[PDB]
């Protein structure tokens, strides 16, 4: 009965001590520069806060309309004040080769601009969701990337959470069957006074109501859950004509889908309802709940059958996979360097525009609107 | 200190004592006799069983068309074998002063028939789900059921489940605010070699395929959460051409409504995936998730928001409300007995069934359908 | 394609069918008649009403001090008024052939006196637990059962509960690997003013405090969970001084043991805290949380590893296995009908009893106590 | 009918916007500089990554014996190289005004050492748990602390963890109602492989096994819960002498204490048995259930009744509170700064290990050690 080497064989006393093992994600290089520009909630809440997370990225320059606030912004994450850009002179930043790319966090409207604009200032293009207020401009964004052969990537980060993965994982093992009906509802009530909903309330810089911000996510989600694109679509949408927040873009909308397999899909979204955020996958040997699903923090799923639900979550010691945003950052870095395309090309976002109008048609004439255009998912779901 | 009155009067030897405290329903009387026609899966599995817990229910005779089925359950639930009645002289029940009312547990399509005549037969009447196959013959069952001054109840189990009570008084409390989005799904798979579904794969014994079956507990459930009818319903529906099992019923089917009040839904029934009943209704201010929603046992229900999830299911060792089977068998009983109406009166089966014919209709035409008929529910839901 | 057989010959007319799939457990006879002994709150609020869902057991007399009270639950249960016995004429049911068993539910310091008497009366004897107040009783009954050539069972509904199998179903499959330390909790508000805790605050009718009423499922579910005996016990106890509900029993008491595998364990009872009925069973390899653990209903499980909690409880919509209350009641008579021993025998019991006596001993002298007597568990966990 | 004022009075060109609404912790100021000793599992994997999310602390310098190590590790944390110290020279560290303090991350044994040698180096000092390996060891601590006028912090990161506040105010506002009997377990399989597993095996560098490094939450917890000291503990010890793991330091070991209020609780810790820490606090009107809890992430609690469990969790798109680490590490920054007293004084710290040390005797003697030295929590726990 005698203690391990290992143990007997340390210093009574202070001593050098190898690297401790990793239970988590350990920082590495920083050789990505990353240009954001728009210094609005979700810039300043989860993306620019989720860089310290990350492996190969660095917040090198900001784009802020707003000079006070930029410098202030600046400082915290310690960024370069001479190199605080704005909207006027956005292209100089092509004078700069420490500048690797843009992350470009606008109002939908103001999307396609920056990115093509970007691109010509040779830089890569990560635009966020959804990727522009029109179908044509997404094309021309596509087209800007590869004249200027670069990489675009929209911001889908359920794309890098890992739920969502496993989710992904566990129904491509076959383990809900043969799928058949997806349900999802994303919702959350509307603030006016929020700086950051009011362009979202401006069918012009919104380019649609809650299914153009956040019903996106099931629509997005059903498709990268089945993995398959829908055949055919069909759409019904109200909204309180007393409520002056949806006198352009609208609040609720519900959407069923056909898909190629067979499988069908009814989701909706809300801007007059509290927190919501759950999908449903059905397949003839289990259920799937994400609940939450989309979330920033706090994902859950269960896979349920007959007396029995099967729960996984985040450890609560380790973190064998990083948080969405940090992999959403690394992961351009990472096509960029290793020279590989990206999950989320802006022939994916692109996708999501055209089912959205598709979907906004069949809910203006009441009828069903053919979606079988034949799109391929380049490099899966 | 010292030893209450009550423990310090106990007799250490063999002695009567007091009746014990009730933590569960206890038995009372069996004044009120049915008599239950059709021995399938639902009267052996749920309905029979269902008697023990009755307070006031008994069973005094059973109606059969399999003579060596009708001996084997009499035998096992202590019926008089001298009270077993064929299809063909089903009337003569009329002869039988101790029995107060039927219990109909035929196939849908037969529903209005055995009613009528068993009013004619001068007894009451508790009928199962979908009250009938057409919308007229609910009317029949109604006129029929006036004739005789009789009552007539359609068997709605979830109008007596501890837990769909508790989330319609949650609701009513205003817990979750303005209702704004209702989510439905009632899924379970079709098995043609189960003798029970075989004749809801018949069109002409069905009415309907997975809507009529279980989707009318979305539908149902949709109006006793909301507490309120819907104006106008769309829909859609889609079946595997090549399943043998949806020739003439629909597999899966999708609709959506908008009720007076502004609030919204959308629900799904399955004969194709596994088992589901899960319904969730978003406020402004909570979402109410029920989860199993209308199972046979252990619902459960909870309240979200963020960074929160109150949930309620039934207690592990006391039992405050008698289970939905035994409840909805005493309320016709005691409904008789003090010439009180019922909850779950003719009227509401047929309301059901005109909203099912509303959301095939529009499922059919690709059009909207308006159900704004001023249908009104006598006593709550 | 077309409809199947099946479907395509169901006849559209009113026509006898087959016998239904069986999705619950369906009554079969009533062979096994018993005699209750004590009208109580655990007899009428549980074990009566479980004689409905039994497959072979009836009841066929009871047995009270309370004449008032056995006409009216003997009317409740349809039971013969003639077999009304009062404590003093008990004997007497030797004379009747239809009473195979006696179930006594009566206070613990009462059982081994009718137990002994029901086995001179020669019939067969199910015993609430504790077996009984004191080791040397434990075996008088199990003498007296041998004397009789009659069986003797202690009532561990728990041995027959579809939850407590499955959780020792998994752990003897190895999914938790090589067990390390269980934990057990066990508490419920011990109110004086109900009739059935007064006898429980008075050490010569209970036996001992919240450990010989609730503990005893603890230590129980620690022994089956584990699948062996502890060789040695230490623990302790303590009750406000000044409660006048503690007086002659204990309040909380918590004990410890260590089994000849080397795992451990550490649980308590207590009767001033509200409801509690946890187990958990830490292997290497994962960890059993049992929550509710002993309930009358909605018991739970978990078995819980980094990032997952595999969850099950029973279904919604199927009954695989029947209830504790019934299975233990078909238990005593199956065994008698195919000439098997039970799986709760006296010896059981007994253990438990021997078990309690040297945790209070280890208690009252603050010193271990070894129990590593050589008890062998006949038949398995 | 006409859409909000601010709405309508946004550019549909880029313009610059107002500080958007902050969902979550936003930095301020860093004038907190950090010393951190030891490179090892904690310090890289949840104490230097979690400065990034801190308002007022930053990481100045780092003090390590490998040096290959420690420069890789600057780099990444952009440290600057010229202040990477040792210990051969900590003490240098006085000669820096830009090193408010010190976080010493070294073994236990190693820790009152560099606390004091810190402390004369005119900086603050925050030592991780335990404290120290001796009693007295903690007072010279606390003792150099005052004679160098500066502030002593240990490293209980649950004194700044959401759901364990919210698990404290809970109970302050008598939602369990009177606290009666607690539970704790905390495992986790001991690696022997594991670089950071090592001098825990060792008693010299440990100080003791389980308890000393993770029983310590739940003795710790069981304080804070209670809001209360241990007026007396009884402890049993066992480990399997064949286990080469165990031969100096304890795998598992049991602890029941005894409060002035009444109160008991029984917990343990384990090194044999995976991952567990849960937390049960018993009451007469409900009970908590913290499990995860203490977890680095994922952490829940549920309050339980008869019917019910509400549960929290940190929300899926809001961060009302930053997380223990970052709250951590400001918490000193912040105490410093406002010139107030910390929660987590070296007098805490000292309580704990006082108390492991009359358990440890109390294991060893198998006789009750008293423990009502009269300590007093300063600021409430
Ligand atoms: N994937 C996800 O989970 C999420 C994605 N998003 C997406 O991020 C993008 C930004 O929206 P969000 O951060 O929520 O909104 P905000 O209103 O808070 O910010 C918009 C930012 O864009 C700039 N901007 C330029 N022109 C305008 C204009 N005319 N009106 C308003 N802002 C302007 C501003 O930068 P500055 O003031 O500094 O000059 C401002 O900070 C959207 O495309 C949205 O869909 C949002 C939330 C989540
Ligand atoms: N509320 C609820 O939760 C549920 C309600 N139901 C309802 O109960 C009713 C019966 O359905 P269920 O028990 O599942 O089905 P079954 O097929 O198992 O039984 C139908 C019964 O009716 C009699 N019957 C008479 N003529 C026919 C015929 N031509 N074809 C088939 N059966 C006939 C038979 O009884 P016998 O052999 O003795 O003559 C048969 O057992 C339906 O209206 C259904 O909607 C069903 C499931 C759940
Ligand atoms: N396995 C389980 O889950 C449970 C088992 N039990 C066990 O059942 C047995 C009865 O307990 P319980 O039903 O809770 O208690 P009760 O006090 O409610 O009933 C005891 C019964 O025994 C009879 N009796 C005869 N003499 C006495 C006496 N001197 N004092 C009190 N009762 C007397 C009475 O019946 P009558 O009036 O008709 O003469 C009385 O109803 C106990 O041994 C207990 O441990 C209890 C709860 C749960
Ligand atoms: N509150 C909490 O949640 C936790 C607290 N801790 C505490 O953190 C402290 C550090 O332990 P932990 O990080 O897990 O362990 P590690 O073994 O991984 O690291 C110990 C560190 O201390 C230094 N050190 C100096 N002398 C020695 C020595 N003789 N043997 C080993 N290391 C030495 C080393 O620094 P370098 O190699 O760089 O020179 C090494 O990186 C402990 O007091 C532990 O209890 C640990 C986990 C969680």
């Amino acid at each position: 009965a005698t203690l391990p080497a290992g143990a007997s064989q340390v210093p009574t006393t202070p001593a050098g001590r190898p690297m401790p093992y990793a239970i988590r994600p350990m920082p590495e290089d920083r050789r990505f520069g990353y240009a954001i520009v728009g210094l609005g909630k979700y810039a300043l809440n989860q993306i620019l806060p989720g860089f310290a997370g990350c492996q190969h990225s660095r917040i090198e320059a900001l784009v802020s309309g707003n000079a006070e606030k930029a410098k202030i912004v600046a400082a915290e994450y310690g960024v370069d004040p001479r190199k605080i850009y704005d909207y006027s002179n956005f292209d100089k930043i092509a004078k700069d080769p420490k500048i690797d790319a843009v992350y470009i966090i606008l109002p939908n409207s103001l999307h396609a601009e920056f990115a093509i604009r970007a691109f010509k200032a040779g830089k890569h293009v990560m635009c966020e969701k959804p990727m522009a207020t029109s179908v044509a401009d997404c094309q021309r964004m596509i087209d800007a990337a590869k004249a200027a052969n670069k990489k675009l990537m929209i911001g889908y980060r359920c794309h890098y959470d890992p739920m969502n993965r496993a989710a992904v994982k566990l129904i491509r093992e076959n383990q809900l069957g043969k799928l058949g009906m997806v349900t999802t509802d994303n919702s959350d009530v509307m603030d006016q006074n929020d700086p950051a909903q009011q362009w979202r309330l401006r069918r012009e810089l919104a380019g649609g109501g809650s299914l153009m911000d956040i019903g996106i996510y099931g629509l997005n989600g059903t498709r990268y859950l089945l993995g398959e694109e829908p055949i055919e679509v069909r759409a019904y949408t109200y909204s309180d004509p007393n409520d002056e927040r949806f006198v352009e873009v609208e609040d609720r909308i519900i959407w069923q889908m056909r898909f190629r397999s067979g499988a069908l899909s009814h989701g909706a979204s809300s801007y007059s309802t509290t927190t919501t955020s759950r999908f449903s996958v059905q397949g003839d040997k289990a259920v799937l709940l994400m609940d939450p699903a989309t979330g920033y923090y706090q994902n859950l799923i269960s896979v349920q059958t007959p007396g029995h639900a099967n729960q996984s979550m985040m450890p609560q010691f380790i973190m064998p996979a990083n948080n969405q945003f940090s992999a959403q950052l690394d992961h351009l870095a990472e096509a960029v360097i290793n020279n590989k395309p990206v999950r989320s090309p802006g022939e994916e976002g692109m996708q999501d525009v055209r089912l959205i109008q598709a979907i906004y048609e069949a809910a203006r004439t009441g009828r069903p609107v053919n979606t079988d255009w034949g799109y391929v998912r380049q490099g899966g779901y």
